[PDB]
C-alpha cells in the first residue's frame, strides 16, 4: 500500500497518466483507489517496485510523505463549490497548511512527533464534504465579496472506537472562534504544538486530540493556542451546511468552464469486462484541459473543460461506463477498503458494498423513495474509515458478516449515530431498514431526512456530548 499526499485531492493530468501506468505495471491488484481523503493509493506494490514508486512519484512533482504515521495526514479542501471562484484560494491555503505542518525532517511536530495521526481540512460552506467532523481541526472559509477574508476554527474531531471499550468515541469538533486570514499558520501551528504536547503519549488508544480536549478542556486549550499563535480569537461568523455529497454531472465553473463530476463506486478504478472505468480515465486525461479533483466521497471531478469540450470528454466517459446512473442512494453510500488488504479489517466494506446498495435500491423503490437517499455507511472495523460514525445509518463491521448498526446521524454529518442493533448480519440488517425506511417513507415531514427521522420518531436517542452519552 502507496498513499500519495496530494492537498485538496487536486492532481494533473500529466501526474495522473504516471500513476496509471504504475498502477497498471507494478501493483498486483492493478488498480488506482481513490481514498475519502482526497488523495489515492496502490494495493499490493512488489518490494522491487518500493524504490521506483517514490522515483515515479517525485518525477512527476509528487510526495508520500506524511501520509500513514503518527503526522499530519492529507489535507482536504472542499472540492467544487457553489461559488466556484472561492475554490482556488481556498486550495491555496489548504495547500500552505499541508506545507506547513510537514516534518522538517522538528519545531511542529517534535522529535517524538505527535501522539497521534493529525487530519486536517479546508470547508467551503454550505458544502461539508469533506466531513469536517471526523478531523482534528478544521478551518470553515468566510467569505465577503468573493474573496476570503478569514476562518472559523473548528477543533477536536475523531471517530475511532474500540468495540465494548466506553473509554473510546467518535466526538465532533469544537468551535474555537473566528480568526482574520493572516493569522492561519500560527494557529494552525498553535493547535497542533499544544496537542503535542497535552496529547496522552503513554496510551496510544487515548492520544487523539478529541481526548485531550476532553481532559483539559476546549476553553482552556483555546486559551493556551491563543497564548501561543499570539491573537485573541473573534466570535464565530455565520456558517451553515446544506449537504455533503459530490455534484454528480456537469455544474458550470467561473467563465467558460464546465466540471464533471463522475460517480466512481469505491473510489476503485480498474478495468472491468465491458466497463474500462481505468482506461477511459486515461484517455480523458490525454486530451483533458485542466486537472482532475478526487473528492472526499471516493469520486473524481474532471475540472475546468471549456464548454467547446464537453462533448468530446463526455463521449469517452460515457462509452467507459464512467457515466452509468446510479441512483441517487448509491452515489451517497460509502466503504472503507477492508479486505483483502487491510490488516484490521474483521468484515467486508468495499467488497460488500455493490451487492448490499442493490438491496438498499430495491427496499427504496419498494417504498416509493427511489429518488431519496440516506447517507449510508460502511467501516471494516470500528477504527472507522468508513465514516460510518457521520452517517445517517452506519455499519460498523464486527466479525465475518457481521455488522453493529449505527442510526441517527444526519445529512449535513453534525451528529454521531447511536447504537441500533449489535453483531447481526446482512439479511438481519436488511429487515430492520425495510421497516425503518417504509416508516419513514409514510411519516416524514417535508424533506426531513431519514436520520433526523429515526430522532424525532422516537426510533433511536441522539448522542448529545459523545464523550458522555454515546454508549448505552
Ligand atoms: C483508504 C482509507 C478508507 C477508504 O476507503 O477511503 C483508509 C484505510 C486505512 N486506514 Fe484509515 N483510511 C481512510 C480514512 C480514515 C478515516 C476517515 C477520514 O480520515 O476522513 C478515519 C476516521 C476518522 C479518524 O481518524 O478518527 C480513519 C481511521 C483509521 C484508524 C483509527 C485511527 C484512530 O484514531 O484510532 C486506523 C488505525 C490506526 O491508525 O491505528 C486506520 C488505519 C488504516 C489502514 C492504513 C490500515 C492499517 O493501519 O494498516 C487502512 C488501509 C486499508 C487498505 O488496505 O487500503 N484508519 N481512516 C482512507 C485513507 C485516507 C487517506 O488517504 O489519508
Ligand atoms: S475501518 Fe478498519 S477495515 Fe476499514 S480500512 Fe479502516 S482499518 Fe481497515
Ligand atoms: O490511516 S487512515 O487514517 O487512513
Ligand atoms: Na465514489
Amino acid at each position: 500500500l502507496l498513499r500519495c499526499r496530494l492537498p485538496g485531492g487536486v492532481i494533473t493530468t500529466k501526474q495522473w497518466q504516471a500513476i496509471d501506468k504504475f498502477a497498471g505495471e507494478n501493483t498486483i491488484y492493478g488498480s488506482i483507489r481513490l481514498t475519502n481523503r482526497q488523495t489515492f493509493q496502490f494495493h499490493g506494490i512488489l518490494k522491487k517496485n518500493v524504490k521506483p514508486v517514490h522515483q515515479m512519484l517525485h518525477s512527476v512533482g509528487l510526495d508520500a510523505l506524511a501520509t500513514a504515521n503518527d503526522m499530519n495526514r492529507n489535507v482536504l479542501c472542499t472540492s467544487n463549490p457553489y461559488e466556484s471562484q472561492l475554490h482556488a484560494e481556498a486550495y491555496e491555503w489548504a495547500k500552505k497548511i499541508s506545507e506547513h505542518l510537514l516534518p522538517r525532517t522538528e519545531p511542529i511536530l517534535g522529535q517524538t512527533y505527535l501522539p497521534r495521526k493529525f487530519k486536517t481540512t479546508v470547508v467551503i460552506p454550505p458544502q461539508n464534504d469533506i466531513d469536517l467532523h471526523a478531523n482534528d481541526m478544521n478551518f470553515v472559509a468566510i467569505a465577503e465579496n468573493g474573496k476570503l477574508v478569514g476562518f472559523n476554527l473548528l477543533v477536536g474531531g475523531g471517530l475511532s472506537i474500540e468495540h465494548g471499550n466506553k473509554k473510546t468515541y467518535a466526538r465532533t469538533a469544537s468551535e474555537f472562534g473566528y480568526l482574520p486570514l493572516e493569522h492561519t499558520l500560527a494557529v494552525a501551528e498553535a493547535v497542533v504544538t499544544t496537542q503535542r504536547d497535552w496529547g496522552n503519549r503513554t496510551d496510544r488508544k487515548n492520544a487523539k486530540t478529541k481526548y485531550t480536549l476532553e481532559r483539559v478542556g476546549v476553553e482552556t486549550f483555546k486559551a493556551e493556542v491563543e497564548r501561543r499563535a499570539g491573537i485573541k480569537f473573534e466570535p464565530i461568523r455565520p456558517y451553515e451546511f446544506t449537504g455533503r455529497g459530490d455534484r454528480i454531472g456537469w455544474v458550470k465553473g467561473i467563465d467558460d468552464n464546465w466540471h464533471l463530476t463522475l460517480f466512481i463506486e469505491n473510489g476503485r478504478i480498474l478495468d472491468y469486462p465491458a466497463r474500462p472505468l481505468k482506461t477511459g480515465l486515461l484517455e480523458i486525461a490525454k486530451i483533458h484541459k485542466g486537472d482532475f479533483r478526487i473528492t472526499a466521497n471516493q469520486n473524481l471531478i474532471i475540472a475546468g473543460v471549456p464548454e467547446s469540450e464537453k462533448a468530446k470528454i463526455e463521449k469517452i466517459a460515457k462509452e467507459s461506463g464512467l457515466m452509468n446512473a446510479v441512483t441517487p442512494q448509491r452515489e451517497n453510500s460509502m466503504a472503507c477498503v477492508s479486505f483483502p488488504t487491510c490488516p484490521l479489517a474483521m468484515a467486508e466494506a468495499e467488497r460488500f458494498l455493490p451487492s448490499f446498495i442493490d438491496n438498499i435500491d430495491n427496499l427504496m423503490a419498494k417504498h416509493g423513495v427511489s429518488d431519496e437517499h440516506i447517507v449510508m455507511r460502511v467501516t471494516g472495523c470500528p477504527n472507522g474509515c468508513g465514516r460510518a460514525m457521520l452517517a445517517e445509518v452506519g455499519l460498523v463491521g464486527k466479525a465475518p458478516g457481521r455488522y453493529n448498526l449505527h442510526l441517527g446521524g444526519n445529512r449535513i454529518g453534525t451528529r454521531i449515530p447511536r447504537m441500533y442493533k449489535e453483531n447481526i448480519t446482512e439479511p438481519e440488517i436488511l429487515a430492520s431498514l425495510d421497516e425503518l425506511i417504509g416508516r419513514w417513507a409514510k411519516e416524514r415531514e417535508a424533506g426531513e431526512g431519514f436520520g433526523d427521522f429515526t430522532v424525532r420518531a422516537g426510533i433511536i436517542r441522539p448522542v448529545l456530548d459523545p464523550a458522555r452519552d454515546l454508549w448505552d
